[PDB]
């Protein structure tokens, strides 16, 4: 480590810690940007001298990790918790949890090596048929989840996926699951899952996810009994079982997280407008630029940040067209020098695209307005506040209103019909995702507290997806496959559960903004665009990074300091009621009892 970037001398009270804290994050800059650039260079470049590069920035990041870490542990462990100033509590707190840094020097690289080496597997994964042709998740297969309409094709592109993406991860995640745990048992923790669910310092974070989970609950099985009707409209008795788990590749998606794609195929009213604006841009002639432009001038329009010209000059907005192979799954940057952000985006024209790149953006305008903030500061009020920012402006972006005066829609009526349609298009896209976003990380906290050995991950993998999801592997599974790791987050070794937080805060922030608005009207069909009233109060949140704690903050912002499940209820309470009504008169049985239910395999598999 450069001599520059070592600790110096700090007396041992809380008045030297004030000083340390300083000191520390002054260096912490220089050594966050460069592990983002190594990142970078890889991530749009994958390469083996990138990924070598990658991990000798990483071995440099727990060089002064373990150097400054010690020093607070010297000075400060018996003390800091007695600190009187919570906000260095934080940081000393944080200081003195070293990570992967507690690791010798052997299982550091062993550890920096293997996150590049699942990184690679899960990003240059090919589904092969002339016999030479590969097909790649983004965009290949992901085209085929979301438009195909063949049982056996579908078949074929999730078995491949899931086979070319998880059986290599397996033995790999076994080796990273003892080291992280190892690694983090050092600092107190008992796992590396505790500590995940630490940043959201709640003593009762897992019940409280619990009795949300149980409120919203409902709302899925009525849209998974109503959809899986659908499905069995087109598929046939074969396919689809009326009691039973719904075949985990009908869904329009990969992971059956979002339904959106097989909007078409539920469509309550088919004969009103078509609120799925993915052909309209497509015969518009959209590309990822305009798409990228106009999620930029909503941010604008709130009196937020423009995209600085690092980010229009720095940022991969679209698959490279030579030769190179790239981390497509979509992220937003920040350099830590307070002049560099940007989006690597494999961006494709559709709708859900575009919502996708209004999320993406939001993670960058929350670095634009926390910039100037010491660098510990520079993060969420939680990793749920950073998912939720993009999210809440693309609810208001899709509304039908909205969407008229973009040029996407032609003016749609206010009436019963069209507003049952929006509300289930949105339920497939937010109230299906739910279940997923809960048991992703059940099942991972299970494999860091082992409760979940390797004989098991794929056995309680699909434990939860029957249970949460109500889905069923559509071939048969064992423990050889590793389904968990076809899944980005999981060899990304990034936590999910900040998603499932995401989707509950994201309408507690609507509502919020909707009222500061001045708006008036169904919650479901406010638009916030050219609100500078909404734009102030998202912007206090923003340039709060983690200055304050996440309860506070929230308080401020939506007058309750927790969680609550009640306005994403308010918003979908209209097609809610609905749901339940139409899946009562088809005489739907909601849930699925036949838990042990499979499809066959179509005749002529695999070849077609
Ligand atoms: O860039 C990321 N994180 C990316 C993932 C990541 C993490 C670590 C290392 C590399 C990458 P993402 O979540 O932007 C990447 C986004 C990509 C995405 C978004 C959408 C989308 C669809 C419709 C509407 C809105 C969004 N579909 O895919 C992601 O994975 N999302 C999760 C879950 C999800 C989130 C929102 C959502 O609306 C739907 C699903 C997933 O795809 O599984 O982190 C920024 C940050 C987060 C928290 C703190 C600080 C910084
Ligand atoms: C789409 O249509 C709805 C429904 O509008 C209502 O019912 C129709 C059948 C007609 O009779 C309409 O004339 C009638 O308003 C619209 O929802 C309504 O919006 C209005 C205007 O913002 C709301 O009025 C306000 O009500 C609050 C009370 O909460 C007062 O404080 C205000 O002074 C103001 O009068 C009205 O409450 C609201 N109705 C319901 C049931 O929520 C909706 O605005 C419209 N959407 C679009 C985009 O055009
Ligand atoms: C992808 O990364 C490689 C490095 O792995 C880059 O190749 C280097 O490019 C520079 C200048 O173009 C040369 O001086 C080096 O000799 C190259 N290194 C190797 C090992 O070949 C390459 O430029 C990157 N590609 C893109 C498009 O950025
Ligand atoms: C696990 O399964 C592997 C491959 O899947 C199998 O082959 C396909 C075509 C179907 O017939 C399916 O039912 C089978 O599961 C097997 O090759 C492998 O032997 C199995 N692993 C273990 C440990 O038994
Ligand atoms: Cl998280
Ligand atoms: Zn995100």
């Amino acid at each position: 480590l450069d001599p520059g970037l070592q600790p110096g001398q700090f007396s041992a009270d809380e008045a030297g810690a004030q000083l340390f804290a300083q000191s520390y994050q002054s260096s912490a800059e220089q050594v966050l940007f460069q592990s983002v650039a190594a990142s970078w260079a890889h991530d749009t470049n994958i390469t083996a001298e990138n990924a070598r590069r990658q991990e000798e920035a990483a071995l440099l990041s727990q060089e002064f990790a373990e150097a400054w870490g010690q020093k607070a542990k010297e000075l400060y462990e018996p003390i800091w918790q007695q600190f009187t100033d919570p906000q260095l509590r934080r940081i000393i707190g944080a200081v003195r949890t070293l990570g992967s840094a507690n690791l010798p020097l052997a299982k550091r690289q062993q550890y920096n090596a293997l996150l590049s080496q699942m990184s690679r597997i899960y990003s240059t994964a090919k589904v092969c048929l002339k016999t030479a042709t590969c097909w790649s998740l983004d965009p290949d297969l992901t085209n085929i989840l979301a438009s195909s309409r063949s049982y056996a094709m579908l078949l074929f592109a999730w078995e491949g996926w899931h086979n070319a993406a998880g059986i290599p991860l397996k033995p790999l995640y076994e080796d990273f699951t003892a080291l992280s745990n190892e690694a983090y048992k050092q600092d107190g923790f008992t796992d590396t899952g505790a500590y995940w669910r630490s940043w959201y310092n709640s003593p009762t974070f897992e019940d409280d996810l619990e009795h949300l989970y149980q409120q919203l609950e409902p709302l899925y099985l009525n849209l998974h009994a109503f959809v899986r009707r659908a499905l069995h409209r087109r598929y046939g008795d074969r396919y689809i079982n009326l009691r039973g788990p719904i075949p985990a590749h009908l869904l329009g998606d990969m992971w059956a997280q979002s339904w959106e794609n097989i909007y078409d195929m539920v469509v309550p009213f088919p004969d009103k407008p078509n609120l799925d604006v993915t052909s309209t841009m497509l015969q518009q002639g959209w590309q990822a630029t305009h798409m990228f432009r106009v999620a930029e001038e909503f941010f604008t329009s709130l009196e937020l940040s423009p995209m600085p010209p690092e980010f229009w000059e720095g940022s991969m907005l679209e698959k490279p067209a030579d030769g190179r192979e790239v981390v497509c799954h979509a992220s937003a940057w920040d350099f830590y020098n307070r002049k560099d952000f940007r989006i690597k985006q494999c961006t494709r024209v559709t709708m859900d695209q575009l919502s996708t790149v209004h999320h993406e953006m939001g993670h960058i305008q929350y670095y634009l307005q926390y910039k100037d903030l010491p660098v510990s500061l520079r993060r969420g009020a939680n990793p749920g506040f950073h998912e939720a920012i993009g999210d809440v402006l693309a609810l208001s972006v899709s509304t039908p209103e909205h969407l008229h005066k973009i040029g996407l829609l032609d003016r749609v009526t206010n009436d019963t019909e069209s507003d049952i349609n929006y509300l289930l298009k949105m339920a497939l896209e937010k109230i299906a995702f739910l279940p997923f976003g809960y048991l992703v990380d059940q099942w991972r906290w299970g494999v860091f507290s082992g409760r979940t050995p390797p004989s098991r991950y794929n056995f309680d993998w699909w434990y939860l997806r029957t249970k949460y999801q109500g889905i069923c592997p559509p071939v048969t599974r064992n423990e050889t496959h590793f389904d968990a790791g076809a899944k980005f987050h999981v060899p990304n070794v990034t936590p999910y559960i900040r998603y499932f937080v995401s989707f509950v805060l994201q309408f507690q922030f609507h509502e919020a903004l909707c009222k500061e608005a001045g708006y008036e009207g169904p919650l479901h069909q406010c638009d916030i665009y050219r609100s500078t009233k909404a734009g102030a109060k998202l912007r206090k949140v923003l340039r709060a990074g983690s200055s304050r704690p996440w309860q506070e903050v929230l308080k401020d912002m939506v007058g309750l300091d927790a969680l609550d499940a009640q306005p994403l209820l308010k918003y979908f309470q209209l097609v809610t009621q609905w749901l339940q009504e139409q899946n009562q008169q088809n005489g739907e049985v909601l849930g699925w009892p036949e838990y042990q239910w499979h499809p066959p395999l179509p005749d002529n598999y695999p070849e077609g």
